[PDB]
């Protein structure tokens, strides 16, 4: 198996997009620490990997203390010696503060700019010596796909997370002479709790209708391209910005009325 | 496994990129048709493929005879009563010819625009309402990092390329409601034939000189992303552009100087 | 006057765009050259322009006679000694026949990628040895919004105008040395004859209610580009790829829909 | 008639380098341009410099280490000019000894790099906005740097902030377009004033401008003159974009300078 021996790290990972992910590393082997706030939630994780055959452990991590997004790094070097996978999936915005420029809060989105970016920045700090010493690794960061496409609402959403796509590739550039990666991925409408519960129906309806592959996503796609950057299978592969959205706005915004679904 | 009752067409595919992408797809369990100009060469990676455990049939394809673009579609649609993946990997160029703008031959440049060109759009145009058929199906093409990355030589080469970057982007919107996805993937420098034979020692090691991952790619590099887009594992992505070149050209032009291999 | 003493060349310059920018270039005191098949027609814009107090001249120019893209550059060199700007604005498709891959004519896609794709590669391959001689110059190549925006129809045009963004910044790239700099204006929709008589009025309206800006385009505004790129104060800019569309598919395809006009 | 004739714009920073640079060329064509600067007494024999050149600036005080002066300075324009019709976000930094690359670079300071720069364009775009929603539109630009589109070895706080800057002027264009508010950004590369002289070493600067290939340093007015562009009519139909003033730098392949010298 692809991952065998390696040893993993994802955070936000007791649902959606962060579990599918672990479970995907952990069926290829990695021994992938759930890097979560909930240690009651992760052993039902866990549990449920062993089942199918993997091994995952638990390491705190809640991104409203900073300090463990570098101490569950360390936890898990010390406990196993290494380190070769990190998957950062925390992220998230304040859909009540965060609108456009003029009507979402100042405080907010500077609030908003910095809990996204050092969910990558400082993760992604801690881990690079560790990885160095193994003689490489893989660091994948959950974006979206907004990143990419300049919306009417959620700005310090689509600003930070497209901040997180340049740090992704310049963390590529200058850690490739240690075989580290840095990949991001982008995906657009995943059917999570996240997305079900913060966006109403009638947005999640009309998103659907501008996605040329005509469903919502799977926190398992999202997971299946975590997976390939992840592994060796990518191993060539560096500063990539991957999106994983069904084709959302990769083509003119007359698709919808010339292909309805 | 992942492909499974899939039947696959991969052009070129007797050695190097085209035939390393061939193997993955048959040892996954594809059905895959080698599209190629020699049947005796054929035959001999067939028999490989079948020491493996995979199988694989030839079909007759040569670039110089446009026809067989379709021929070979409509061959492999009549024996196995379906398509479900398209790996269009012929390309090229004359390195004699395919200079700058001015020292680069006229005709030629039209030759090779035209020749790469249809290298996608013929056999594409034949699958497509064989893969609407069966629910779907992957087109996954093979481009080159040139085609994102200007050059001071071989502009036919890096303009044919960028044409089938764009052509893939419109193709992928243009099918989605089919559930065909289309996808590029740009290789780097790759140890086969092809870069071995017709380009210097000094130039490739110089070029090399400016990966960041310090070392050249493999043809199973590549076979390795075009699995990942012929598969379900990459079900909700479509129009994407694949750089597997190791970094090449990600950052900085300073990057070799500062960062000596 | 920003441009005395400097030739410049506008192909297709009789109506539209081309008119537009040949009047823009004479009124900063750039001696123009209408490249266009109607001599008659030619000669009232001269006058047109000479009543305005600039210089303006004709030099026979059909794209179906491909020699004359070669021919008409040798004679304006030859009359006037020099050259100085270059701009390829013939360009364009057959709403009939270019449609989406499987649709579309066959033929007709390989004509219209050679047809749009010669317009620059010849022209500019001409010039450019007469632009050294001077110390220097500006190719300036209308695209289109569409070479970056992939489409549901007019997949030549869309292609092949991907591909001239592509012939461009290789170009620039292989003539900075030489001081003569390629960028390229990428239009949106202008109300000129060949949207309006080749466009239906629901297609127009649809596409305008995507805009933000909320107006259709002016030559005038792709003409003030091409000056901007023509003269000096663009003198350390070149492969630009410049969107005059109204900031069409910038972002969210949502955005006619909670934006509406 | 000028161009600018009765319009009033803001630039910040603008005592010296780009800033200034680029209040002049707004002032020569007829704008009222208040220099939103940090030293009264420096902005004084600026204004007295635009005096002789025939043009009108004023002061107003502005210092990025008292972030409330980002709207004050617009409030105070707005009262003294009952309008306000261009803002030029010019203000922008690092910290040359703390910005390295991500395991050497500071990180509290990697984050105030983040928070400074960002609000440099947030802030007072957001404060100018309602002002020029009132004279019916405007036009935003900011000045960000060609390393927010090239990822790099060091100074990462510098390049992903920018990158940030790209990306918020892409939600603001995208936001305010139904209000005629315009938003771009303008990239400078090496440019050859104070803080690149002070800051960057001459082997730096020396190696920087190798891979430059227009062959030499930009000037501020280069800068300066794109800000014309995007600040005027003459791009009434522009919005959203990334404008690159770098003489071509990161164009193309990194063998460049190699075969180009
Ligand atoms: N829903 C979508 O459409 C979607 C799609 C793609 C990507 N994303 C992005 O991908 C990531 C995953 O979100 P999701 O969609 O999968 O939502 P989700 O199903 O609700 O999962 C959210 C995860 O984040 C954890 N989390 C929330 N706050 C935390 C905190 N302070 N500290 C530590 N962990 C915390 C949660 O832990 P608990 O279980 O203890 O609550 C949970 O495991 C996010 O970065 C998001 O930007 C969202
Ligand atoms: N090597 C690289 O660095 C690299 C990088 C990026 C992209 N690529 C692209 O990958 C593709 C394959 O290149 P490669 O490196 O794998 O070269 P390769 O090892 O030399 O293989 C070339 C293949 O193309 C076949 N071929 C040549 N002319 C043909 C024709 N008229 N009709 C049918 N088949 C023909 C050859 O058939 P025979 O066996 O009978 O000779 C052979 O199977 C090309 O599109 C190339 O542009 C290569
Ligand atoms: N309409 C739009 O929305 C639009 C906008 C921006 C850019 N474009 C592109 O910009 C360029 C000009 O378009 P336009 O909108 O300005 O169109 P236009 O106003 O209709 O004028 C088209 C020009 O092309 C000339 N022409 C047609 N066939 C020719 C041939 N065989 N040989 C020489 N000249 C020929 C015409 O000459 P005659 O006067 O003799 O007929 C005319 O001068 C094209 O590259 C187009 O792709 C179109
Ligand atoms: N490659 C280059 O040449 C280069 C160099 C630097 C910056 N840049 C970029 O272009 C922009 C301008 O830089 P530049 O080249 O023109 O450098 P510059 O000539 O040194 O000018 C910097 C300007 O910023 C002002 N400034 C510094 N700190 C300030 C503060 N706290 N509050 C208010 N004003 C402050 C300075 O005011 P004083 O006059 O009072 O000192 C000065 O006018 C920046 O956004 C940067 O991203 C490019
Ligand atoms: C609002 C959601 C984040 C929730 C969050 O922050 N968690 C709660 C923590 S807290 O209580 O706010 O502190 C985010 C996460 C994923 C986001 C979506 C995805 O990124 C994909 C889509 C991207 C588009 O640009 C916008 C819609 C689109 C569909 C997004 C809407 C908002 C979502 C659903
Ligand atoms: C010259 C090669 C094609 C050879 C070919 O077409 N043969 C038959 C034509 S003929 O017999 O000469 O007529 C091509 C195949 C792949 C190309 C390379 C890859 O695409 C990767 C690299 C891309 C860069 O832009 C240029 C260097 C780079 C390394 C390329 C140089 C030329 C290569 C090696
Ligand atoms: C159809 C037009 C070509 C006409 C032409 O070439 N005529 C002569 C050839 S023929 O006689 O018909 O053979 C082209 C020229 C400019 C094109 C438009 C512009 O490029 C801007 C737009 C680009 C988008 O991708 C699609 C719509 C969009 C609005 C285009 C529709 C088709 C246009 C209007
Ligand atoms: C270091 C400079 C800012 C100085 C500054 O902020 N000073 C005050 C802060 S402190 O006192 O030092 O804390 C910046 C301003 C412009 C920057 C340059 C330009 O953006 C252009 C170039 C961009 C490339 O990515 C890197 C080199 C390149 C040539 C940059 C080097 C660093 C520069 C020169």
């Amino acid at each position: 198996k692809r991952l065998e021996g390696k040893v993993a790290i994802v955070t936000s990972s007791t649902r959606g997009i962060g579990r599918a992910s672990a479970e995907a590393l952990a069926k290829e082997g990695a021994l992938v620490y759930l890097a979560a706030r909930s240690e009651e939630l992760a052993n039902e994780v866990i549990a449920d990997i062993k089942k199918q055959g993997g091994v995952a452990k638990f390491v705190y991590f809640n991104a409203r203390e900073e300090e463990t997004y570098t101490s569950m790094v360390e936890k898990v070097a010390e406990a196993e010696g290494r380190i070769d996978i990190l998957v950062n999936n925390y992220g998230g915005t304040n859909v009540n503060l965060d609108k456009n420029l003029t009507a979402g809060d100042t405080d907010e989105f500077f609030r908003i700019l910095k809990d996204n970016v050092q969910s990558v920045y400082l993760p992604a700090k801690a881990a690079i010596p560790h990885m160095e010493k193994v003689g490489g690794g893989s660091i994948v960061n959950i974006s979206t796909i907004g990143s990419v496409v300049p919306d009417i609402s959620r700005i310090a959403y689509c600003v930070s997370k497209s901040a997180i796509n340049s740090l992704t590739q310049n963390i590529a550039l200058q850690y490739a002479r240690k075989n580290i990666r840095c990949n991001a991925v982008l995906p657009g409408l995943i059917g999570t709790r996240a997305a079900l519960e913060n966006m109403t129906d009638e947005f999640r309806d009309s998103f659907l209708g501008h996605v040329p592959l005509n469903r919502v996503g799977r926190p398992e796609d999202i997971a299946n391209a975590v997976l390939y950057y992840a592994s060796d299978d990518s191993g060539y592969v560096t500063g990539m910005i991957h999106e994983v959205a069904g084709g959302f706005a990769l083509g003119t915004p007359q698709y919808s009325e010339y292909c309805p679904r």
